[PDB]
């Protein structure tokens, strides 16, 4: 891990002394969900490039910014653009922000992402709640906590069986009903793979047998580092596409179909998030 | 990825200006199948050592050569000796040739390899056709496409559900009948593991439950980079041994038994490949 | 692999000329089982820090020592404190001792460790014998043998289906009866994951479906390098905790509960090991 404890501090202090805002909730906007930034009030923006020790984005969208502000009466801080393993970043870079948020005072993390549908009942547009995850990269060694443990942040062997806040999962289901949506809120397991290429048919079959409901290439590292931190954790997935599960098909997965899905569910996603802010205890 | 786009170009140009040949089909000869080199006509040889930017072979067989020529009226280019992950090479080295082939003008890749038999119906000598693969290393992070994407070669998130050419799979089955072989042509899923040690009994059981038919320690990376390239892809496996699946057994897997299998199926493999060349569209 | 063959030699020679002892059996004491060191007679201690080329322990317990001596009339050598992947060590460091033991003359390796219980019949305190393992990190690339093979130690593609000595497994069962323990000796498959965080519920379910009986974050690399060496291999697991397998639970895994388990089964573990020494042929 190239980051000493001081690096985390220095980044925190720099931000603390560059904004009067003091966030409680950190939000990581997944693919095509960055619109949430609009709903914040008194929004103060900071590009990653200007933030000391921040993994400088390669050439994805060049619009990696930390947007502070208030969302439904809640001191937030949003990441509009995130880092992934498939871009070449070591997991201690992918998750460097989460520890910065902690030192800033945040005590709750909301992670959102786009993912394929493994559960056959799911459908494009659906919003699966994350009850649990399967960290395939972690089994093999790729775990953000790898290396000497910094007791200052947390313990050597933190548990993950209680990763996703039960309360939040329950309160989010409520809010959804108090929205009268046709499609019932979904809930399940999120499996992470590194990507960047898409699953073959055989691969999807594996992921289903494993018991995964949806598949993405992010989130899990951030969640793990968060939990090791003491942060409360809630998150969901926007089922942007159903994974191909038969060879007699004539369909393929593509960034187009995925971004298009994000595009439509755009505002519906924002509403849901904004409202839920009221459920986060103080 | 240590290779810039220029490196690929320079290697391509060097080859282009060092041979009058202009290949359409690239062939990667798996373990003990390198004999195919004999069947080429007007065969021009190039050792990897002399080819700029080519991963220089460690000390496997020191006979890593790129052999250009014609095979059954088809401008080929064969790799007699390939690179593996277990030898320590990063996947962007293991698959550097595939992108060189592309810039040379190749538009079809034939991958062959030796592998164990997971499907219980399989037998030593069998020739399993590859319908699909399970990229275990990829799930964890080891994917040749890892790092910044070079739009010049392909997209950021390429699909793999349609990796192995349907047409070719069908036409290869034909050719086999027009050979009157006792054993029917086999077809199935190829699972990749990094090796270099062999699967335990428990491990084989896992691979079978995953739904894999055969297991090897190569190919998948090359296929992925190929598909990201637009190349058509066909490939097969020479079931050189049945994996041990019971503890009451008294059998072990070894390079001897594997090379011996390659040795007998040697010519039979060549015939099949050479003929199929006629099925590859122009 | 940062270690040349000379490095192994130099370390061996240094030890050979620093102790009159010449071990036959090497013992790797897992978590909370390091007490075995007491039972040795004519015990000569060597801290890792003083041993050339030895992976210098970071800041776990600072008590990494190689303790030579006799155990039940058997020239031993024990590792009180081991290296793990989650601490950041490359597997060729984690397993550097095993090859040092070989050059010292050892021909048998006993590996012990603490692990969670996947098999539902298991219970805290139980002692599962290792019949086989599932090397998840290995599938993805993390295999101690990765890189150029040193024929001097062993072959390029060693088998692992016969990793755990049948004889020993049988003789250990005997010894246990000749102990009249209430709980029958357990036996099964050990699955390795890198850690350092604990499995989620979904993760445990995966490991069970894979067919694993217990889960830990070590051992497998050492075993593999041992077998590639020609060493006989025996080992067991102290089921220190049952992994959480339902979401309706209110239990978590922690280093406290694990070390506490090691603490009670402490001596019972030693007795078993010490006695078994007599079963190891000469
Ligand atoms: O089916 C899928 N498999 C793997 N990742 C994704 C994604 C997520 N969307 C992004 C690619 O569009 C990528 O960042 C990935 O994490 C959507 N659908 C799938
Ligand atoms: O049962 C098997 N498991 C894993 N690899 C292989 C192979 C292939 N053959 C080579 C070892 O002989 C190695 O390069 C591997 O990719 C044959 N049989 C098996
Ligand atoms: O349930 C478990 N999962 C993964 N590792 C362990 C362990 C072993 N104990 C250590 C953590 O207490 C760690 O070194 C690990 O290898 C005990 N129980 C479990």
């Amino acid at each position: 891990n190239g980051y000493t404890y001081e690096d985390y501090k220095n980044t925190a202090e720099w931000l603390l002394s560059h904004t009067k805002h003091r966030p409680q909730v950190a939000i990581i906007c997944g693919s095509g969900l960055g619109g949430l930034t609009d709903k914040l009030t008194q929004a103060q923006i900071f590009d990653y490039s200007e933030i000391p020790n921040f993994p400088r984005s390669t050439v994805p969208g060049h619009a990696g910014r930390l947007v502070f502000g208030f969302l439904n009466g809640r001191a937030c801080v949003m990441m509009q653009g995130r880092f992934h393993m498939y871009e070449g970043y070591p997991l201690w870079k992918v998750t460097f922000p989460v520890r910065v948020f902690h030192l800033l005072g945040v005590d709750t993390l909301v992670v959102t992402n786009a993912a394929g549908g493994l559960n056959p009942k799911f459908e494009v547009g659906d919003i699966m709640l994350i009850r649990d995850h399967i960290n395939l990269p972690g089994f093999s060694g790729q775990n953000p906590l790898r290396g000497p443990n910094d007791e200052r942040f947390g313990d050597r062997f933190p548990a993950m069986s209680d990763a996703y806040d039960r309360t939040m999962r329950q309160r989010a289901l409520s809010t959804w009903k108090q929205m009268g949506e046709q499609r019932e809120l979904q809930e399940g397991t999120y499996v992470m793979v590194a990507g960047p290429s898409f699953e073959t048919v055989a691969e999807c079959r594996v992921l289903q047998k494993l018991g995964a409901d949806a598949v993405g290439m992010s989130t899990v590292p951030e969640v793990i580092v968060a939990r090791h931190c003491g942060l409360r954790v809630f998150g969901f997935s926007l089922i942007t596409n159903k994974v191909i599960m038969d060879y007699e098909s004539l369909e393929k997965a593509n960034h187009e179909e995925v971004l298009a899905a994000g595009k439509q569910a755009a505002q519906k996603l924002e509403q849901f998030v904004s409202i839920l802010m009221a459920s986060i205890p103080l």
